């Protein structure tokens, strides 16, 4: 009865995009899986923090399914996101079984290259927008947090507490997402 | 000319607090040595997360002297930094050279395990407020961030981010830490 987490951690991540939702849904009882894209190797981070990973893709892959699917965000970490045909099937087995799927700052933009959630609200950061807008796939919203049917979106660093508050309660409800924020000492 | 940051890394460490101000710091161009209390090995923080330092502190120690010295919170994280000597050794001296000092959430209750800033007004956690101040050594505050001399102290994760960039602006002044937080997309 234990909600499932998987965060797919690639070279040049965001540091901050990945632990904040990490230990967020952690606090909230979420059984979170942080995946390396590359293997089971540590992972240097955009600003050179180094995250060893729960697991390589490949064996979390095995022990799916997830209720969630975490895209941290970094300008390479993105790319990387982008470019491997291991996240492409993650992200279509997802989107088919009807799963949320929750990306942050520039980890939007890998939903664009496979081609998930066509028509869908989002949002990014502002830098990343006319990367994600190419084609005119889907409608753009300046929303610190938006949420379109599955597809769950956000734009920064700065807004990584309300994009991981927001996993908690579309998956445990608003009370459990209350309950967990108080501790935290958030402004609003 | 280049300033310099000293984070301490225990086992029990608020992973948030530790890791967003080391990539804040790092944006506004500071060197941050992440230093592991225990050694070189991969530290398991409170919500298990697990990061690789950039040197053992016994190393680090060597390579001063830092302008901050940052102390991350988390329960078990302050208890390990307030039972080290190695730990009340960098920080008297950081005292006596007036260099700056940088606790979150239950960090500070390691300065009073020290015997340092006796006197100044501080912030915790409110639930590390009894336990820091116990024998009415310090002057408490219920400021997101406090700052008395040399003392810069807040209260938890989710004052991580203006933690972090009061250290820039003390460090590197009003200008730069403004031109850092605008990326950020934080909301005020």
């Amino acid at each position: 009865a234990s909600k499932r987490a998987l965060v797919i951690l690639a070279k040049g991540a965001e540091e901050m995009e990945t632990v904040i939702p990490v230990d967020v849904m952690r606090r909230a009882g979420i059984k979170v899986t942080v995946a390396g894209l590359a293997g089971k190797d540590p992972v240097q981070c955009s600003r050179d923090v180094v995250i060893c990973p729960d697991a390589s893709l490949e064996d979390a892959k095995k022990e799916g399914p997830y209720d969630v699917v975490v895209l941290p965000g970094g300008n390479l970490g993105a790319q990387n996101l982008s470019e491997s045909a291991a996240v492409k099937e993650i992200l279509k087995e997802q989107e088919n079984r009807k799963g949320l799927i929750a990306a942050i700052c520039a980890g939007p933009t890998a939903l664009l290259a496979h081609e998930i959630g066509f028509g869908s609200k989002v949002t990014t950061h502002p830098l990343a927008k006319d990367k994600m807008m190419n084609g005119g796939h889907y409608t753009y919203s300046e929303n610190r947090v938006e949420k379109d049917g599955l597809i769950l979106t956000s734009r920064g660093p700065g807004t990584s507490f309300e994009f991981a508050l927001a996993i908690v309660e579309a998956l445990n409800g608003k009370e459990v997402a209350a309950q967990v924020k108080a501790p935290l000492v958030l402004k609003d």
